[PDB]
DNA sequence: ACTTACGGAAGG
DNA sequence: ACTTACGGAAGG
DNA sequence: CCTTCCGTAAGT
DNA sequence: CCTTCCGTAAGT
């Protein structure tokens, strides 16, 4: 209605009149309420803001600047919220006191000074900030206003300020201008500081080299597939190579800051177009070598070159150190390992000699604290993947472990010495603490509150892997076990892995309630699905990483890619109820390095028949690339472990002799013939006596059916086939199972493993586990091969125990890749 | 934590001590206050409600009744409901204090006496769970022996479940352990012995036992050359088809009621009924063969005998004896539902009709005011036709932006003032107190309209078209909301497609919902099946209801002819929480389907691009279905009864689709037509493989384009002028093969949804005669559309198929519009 | 025991 | 004009 | 429409 | 996987 000011104006402006307090409706307002305002745009039925300033414009409107709040609908919570918690926001508005619907109440619930201990109308309340663009719940910023401050005090500002002066490109030092072009010393951006000689990150598409690329040839089909030899060849119409890196993109650019120019706008320098020469740096897959001779180079070594090409400073993606060999006051496997981003180069390479030199003086730079490790608890142990992966990182030593399954805690005990694993039930251990308990049965102690620092585990993936075809449920679960554990310790840190679909499994409500507990526990969390694969490996294994932790700390942030990956298996986004939630991640393009493939991951194995049971056999040489060196270290060490095949059919053996050697091979591509076996058994031919009514007749008129399904009719019994070498269930079911794509597949040299299991069998739903070239499965060091398992780790129990302990682990690599995150937040 | 009386304490039972007031941790709580407490076993994270009693138990704990609330994200509503607004349900249960956490202050929001004139933590409405109603809170209210346990759930549960139990009224004789009767009840309807009642197909027998031999099935090898598309016909459905229809309900003549006994009294719960089988004609040696021109409601009496359980009875029916009525049977049966009449009756051995023993015959062996109704998007006017046939309402206005629509509403109802203008700025006009438009028209305002109905445009929600908040506040849907919120009417009807509560994920209805509980309306949805109503289509329709607070909210009309149950899936889910209407009969109902023969059998031999538009009929009415389209009143010229003139090339695609159930496209064979002049219709080339489909019997081919090899579409491969449609090969397989185009109707059968322009290329182009080479014509399209006969239309061919499309079925129309009626009584 | 035998839905 | 030409998702 | 992928139960 | 269905825009 009307709407007056109250009391003499404060901090007034030359142009903008702030003032105190001001009355609606005969109301009263000032710098502290809060306010609501009923939406003109959205599905919302009204908002909730907070005052800031109290401003009237010199063109007679009275306005007053607002810093809008989250309903716990419109965060990832949504129904599962609390309807009367909000949540701080970067969303922030100037507006007009008549859209005042009036005055609300929130309260600021503080975490208590003994947080760590515990866990044994409408008026609204907040405790933590929320980023509605990566999911993250964050303990709100402790910035206070000053007298400069305090009528204009919105914390959404500065955020926004802040974050956009980061943001903007800066020229910071400037040499000498020239007939309108001005040369610069150092620039900077996204809180990276350029300057010359420094090396730096660009996309494939920055520039090219001189040496010409090799891309006339072109492959033709080689041949019409006989249709009664190979009557199941027809399926293969997907023209898709499973785990094949044809589609994966080339690592960054990199190149030497020659010199940085610009323009002029307005008198002043054009900082936001600024250009940069460099001389390309020539990765070993860039030379007349290429991919040939990038088998046995590290991932990290380049190649000087004398070439230049100009390029734009907002194609930079970061800044890498890159140094000549020589010049380095330690070896290249403590400077390589002693940070990131970190490449080396011992020769240089010139386009048209096409041999390697000793680099120009130009390219040679100047010269031409104990860290606490963490008390970790690993429940859901296994092998201790993940757990081994912390360690990596130096931030964690993990004291206790639970794990139920036995080989995997023997296993765990086998790697950690100085670990107290525990086989009880988890459940079943918590308790034991909660009744004041000092030690089980057996006489190990009990971690009590205080003593555990951080909190890691992978609960069971059965119920939610979208494999297999068959609210207190959720209460007695296990993943709420491991919530009370948490609840219960307090710890500093929380790490919750699962496979990719548990953010999508009930219509998502499960991770809905996860974070849903953390935040009643006042604990900072977030949430997204992370590539191993981006982190070192071979293979596309995506898992979804829940990280927490307490108020105190510092919420950590998500790894950001390493090495290139098929595009197709990283696709990491996430969606809960229409909204699209995003890791902090910002490598998307490509990476620093080239991406791991199967020939870096098996190339110096032995070659073993199908059936292998030597549990210790010697290396027949060294190792062929820099992935299998890092994994075997650089002490002598000649024995080869786990290296065993499973002990397959003669029938299944006789399948994958007949695998041809090629790239995207599998049982389709299996003849229908008669093959004898051990003794005097006979696989027989597979009888097509039945119509497909979708795949129709052959390129030979013969029938492509097997049973009376393939007509649209109930199955039959009895027309089921036995003994057969191609299988009987494959083209029984194929048409509904996409024609069982990778079954009895191989895996490539130039490709990569899919999610590597806990028991590869050629005709499970994941059948890619033939050997490349030998007629056997992968064996139990060839997956935690794949799984990043150092050869030093050793397993526990038979073939199968030690197989399933490979694969229900957390790659290493990705858990060092996520420790390394948590060690900053460590620091300060 | 520590809890204590303070007052008297109130009337007191043998084992509990009811209080008025209490005091729990520092607080003070009165009966009719509201507290909050934590839940346990729901996602949901706080619980809310109303203390209706304060006892304490006799084992020594100190309890209270809570009446639950129920919050705006429990509700359909979800998200976009207003955070403090709860509604009221039927949960209620009894708890101890030790559970309550704090004492919350709800009011009571009512609406005002002036709210009709308006429209320029509460609670306002009641919330059933299962069919989604938003109904307005119940007047009963506390007497002293009442007013310590006082709880409206209770209540309400304790009503529902005594109408629902079965109840013996009058007793007989009780003859060795079985007890005789002669009244019974349950559900609210009393049965007594001579009437007839409702019972399922699985109820009993006939002793007329149906022939039912495996006739000839897999009868020849066709010729993959000359058919090369009719391996795309494994499916083994047809569309529009009638045989999985159920049969409708059993009917029965209740002759004797005896139940048992247990502990001494009567067994209510087992009640048995023994009946005289009543046989439809279908029943009958003529079955559907000579049960084409009987009336739906005529039976057959035999003395066949069974008996059958009073748990499976579906409700009453009226059956009397032709002779013995004191009216005409049109009379009869058009006065009420659930009619029935017989004047013969059948002997299965004898296996011909008699008349009917003595003991089957009978005992002797206010002016309701019209609502003023604006129909806003009226088309032609198909919906209230609808309303005028129920006699609920005299439609004094409309708006139709289109003129052909608007002028053929005109030509149906002459009082009416029809506006077309475009309906946003002809109430902007309202707005600014303007009394006429530019015509002179007077503009309706405030209190003249008693009930606003309209069907706004289906195009942006439909599920053929491609090209699917902000955009809610500028579409029609919110328009016809204004006019709600400015009139204030009594009722309102909103009509849609299905997918219209589907859309955008159920974000269309949660809003058009919310409006009108804002503004105080009762509310509710459902869809409903056309088919289920007499006519023979399929038209699955989301309707949403609304009524005034001094209203009471209409029901959805129940189904009063089975359907194909295919086509009858009614439910919709918006947040994986299933809503229904309150509908309950679901197997079967009183009357059989509306067949294509019962709609198009008598109207005469036509040819292709027929523009007769007035010939006369070729006979009379051959079926119910016409005798009630066509009046009893001589009329012998046949309107609108025009199909398209279609090009020779389609021409001769028509003539070769046979005439068997389920024929379409792919039935057409590969050859070449001499047409008009020297024209030639060329064969169909197979020239690519099809990865998909494989080779034919033949050895030949079945791709016509790149793509059928996975590779990107090659023009200059496209055919001309070919018999078998070039594009209906090239993209069949990710369209279900495009089942139904240049398919035929059958007999037996059903049309589809009928839309605004029949081509039989289109994506529902199952429009061709199920015998003559044509197209539908207008009229038949308009006997599909449930409309009579007497019905005009206007414009083209094609501007008269649109009227007849868009049109809501004055049949659907009239069973919503008698619901409405029965809540302007009482 | 071990080898065969095989839902979905969810994203894309 | 009018005859052809065809993306879905959402449910079952 | 196609591709994802820490599988289990029914068969013998 | 298979059926639903008040279609519209590209092209003659
Ligand atoms: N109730 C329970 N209590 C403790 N461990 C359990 C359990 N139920 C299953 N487990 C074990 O928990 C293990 C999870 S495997 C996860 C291991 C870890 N993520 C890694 O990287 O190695 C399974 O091997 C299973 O045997
Ligand atoms: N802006 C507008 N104002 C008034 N009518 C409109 C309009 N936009 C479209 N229409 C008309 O609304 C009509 C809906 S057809 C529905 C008519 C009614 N349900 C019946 O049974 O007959 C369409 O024919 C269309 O011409
Ligand atoms: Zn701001
Ligand atoms: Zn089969
Ligand atoms: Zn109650
Ligand atoms: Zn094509």
């Amino acid at each position: 209605d009307r709407i007056s000011w109250l009391g003499q104006p404060m901090k007034i402006e030359e142009n903008r009149t702030y003032y105190q307090k001001v009355s609606i409706d005969e109301e009263m307002l000032e710098v502290g309420d809060c306010v609501s305002v009923i939406p003109d745009d959205s599905s919302k039925p009204l908002y909730l803001a907070r005052v800031t300033a109290l401003w009237e414009d010199k063109n007679g409107q009275m306005m007053f600047h607002a810093h809008w709040f989250c309903a716990g609908t419109d965060t990832v919570l949504g129904a599962t919220s609390d309807p009367l918690e909000l949540f701080l926001v970067g969303e922030c508005e100037n507006m007009q006191l008549s859209y005042i619907h009036s005055k609300v109440k929130v309260i600021y619930k503080a975490p208590s000074e003994n947080w760590a201990m515990e866990g044994g109308g409408k008026t609204y309340f907040f405790q933590l900030w929320y980023n509605q663009e990566y999911a993250r719940f964050e303990s709100p910023p402790k910035t206070q206003p000053t007298e400069d401050n305090k009528h204009k005090f919105c914390l959404s500002c500065i955020r926004l300020a802040e974050l956009r002066q980061k943001e903007m490109p800066k020229v910071l030092e400037q040499i000498e201008e020239v007939d309108g072009r001005v040369y610069c010393s150092s620039i900077t951006k996204n809180g990276v500081v350029y300057r010359l000689g420094d090396s730096v990150y660009l996309p494939p598409e920055a520039f090219t080299f001189n040496i010409k690329v090799a891309s006339p040839v072109k492959r033709p089909k080689k041949d019409p597939v006989n249709e009664t030899l190979y009557p199941e060849h027809y399926r293969k119409y997907s023209d898709y190579i499973k785990g094949s890196n044809l589609d994966a993109p080339e690592p960054y650019r990199i190149g030497r800051i020659k010199e940085i120019h610009c323009g002029k706008k307005k008198g002043k320098v054009n900082e936001a177009d600024i250009k940069l020469r460099l001389y390309k740096f020539y990765r070993p897959e860039n030379t007349h070598r290429s991919y040939n001779g990038s088998y046995h180079t590290d991932i990290n070594m380049l190649y000087w070159s004398d070439e230049e090409a100009v390029v734009n400073f907002s194609d930079v993606q970061g800044r890498c150190t890159v140094e000549y060999g020589e010049d380095l006051l330690e070896s290249i496997q403590d400077y390589s390992q002693g940070g990131p981003d970190r490449f080396y180069f011992l020769e240089a390479y010139n386009s048209k000699t096409k041999n390697f030199e000793d680099p120009p003086n130009h390219a040679r730079s100047p010269g031409n604290i104990k860290l606490p490790k963490l008390r970790t608890l690993d429940v859901f142990s296994g092998c201790g993947g993940l757990s081994e992966g912390f360690h990596q990182a130096g931030i964690s030593e993990t004291l206790w472990a639970i794990e139920m399954w036995d080989p995997a805690a023997q296993a765990f005990r086998l790697n950690n010495p100085g670990t107290t694993v525990f086989t009880e039930d988890c459940n079943v251990l918590l308790k034991l603490v909660m009744a004041g308990e000092v030690t089980n049965s057996l006489g190990q102690r009990l971690p009590q509150k205080g003593d555990v620092e951080m909190l890691c585990g992978g609960p069971p993936c059965q119920g939610f892997s979208g494999m297999n075809r068959f609210y207190s449920k959720f209460k007695n679960s296990l993943v709420v076990s491991f919530l009370s554990y948490c609840d219960y310790y307090r710890p500093r840190f929380f790490l919750l892995e699962n496979v990719r679909n548990f953010v999508s499994y009930r219509r998502s409500m499960v991770l809905k309630l996860t974070l849903r507990c953390l935040v009643r526990m006042g604990y900072q969390c977030t949430f997204g699905v992370l590539q191993a694969g981006q982190y070192g490996v071979a293979q596309t294994r995506r898992r979804a990483i829940i990280l927490a932790a307490a108020p105190g700390e510092k919420l950590p942030l998500f790894p950001e890619p390493l090495h290139v990956f098929a595009p197709r298996a990283c696709q990491l986004s996430v969606v809960v109820d229409d909204k699209k939630f995003v890791s902090n991640i910002t490598r998307l393009s490509s990476g620093p390095f080239r991406t791991i493939t199967v020939r870096d991951t098996m190339s110096d194995l032995p070659e073993i028949q199908n059936g292998a049971s030597n549990s210790e056999i010697p290396y027949n040489g060294e190792p062929l690339s820099w992935f299998q060196r890092q994994l075997r270290g650089s002490h002598y060490q000649p024995i080869l472990r786990d290296h065993i095949c499973k002990d397959m059919s003669p029938l299944v053996a006789a399948r994958m002799r007949h695998i041809p050697l090629f790239p995207g091979s599998d049982w389709r591509d299996l003849p229908n013939i008669q093959v004898r076996l051990g003794d005097g058994v006979i696989a027989h031919k597979l009888q097509y006596t039945f119509h497909d009514v979708k795949n129709g007749y052959s390129s030979t008129g013969a029938l492509r059916g097997v049973c009376s399904c393939a007509e649209g009719k109930a199955c039959d019994p009895e027309s089921r086939q036995f003994s057969t070498l191609i299988p009987w269930c494959l083209p029984h079911t194929g048409n509904r199972h996409n024609h069982w794509a990778g079954l009895y597949g191989r895996l490539e040299w130039d490709g990569f493993f899919s999610t590597t299991v806990t028991n590869p069998e050629p005709m499970g739903k994941q059948g890619r586990v033939l050997h490349p070239e030998q007629h056997r499965v992968v064996s139990v060091r060839e997956c935690a091969r794949s799984q990043g398992f150092p050869d030093s780790y050793r397993f526990f129990g038979n073939i199968l125990d030690r197989h399933r302990q490979v694969g229900n682990a957390v790659p290493p690599p990705l858990a060092k890749a996520i420790g390394l995150e948590i060690k900053l937040c460590l620091l300060s």
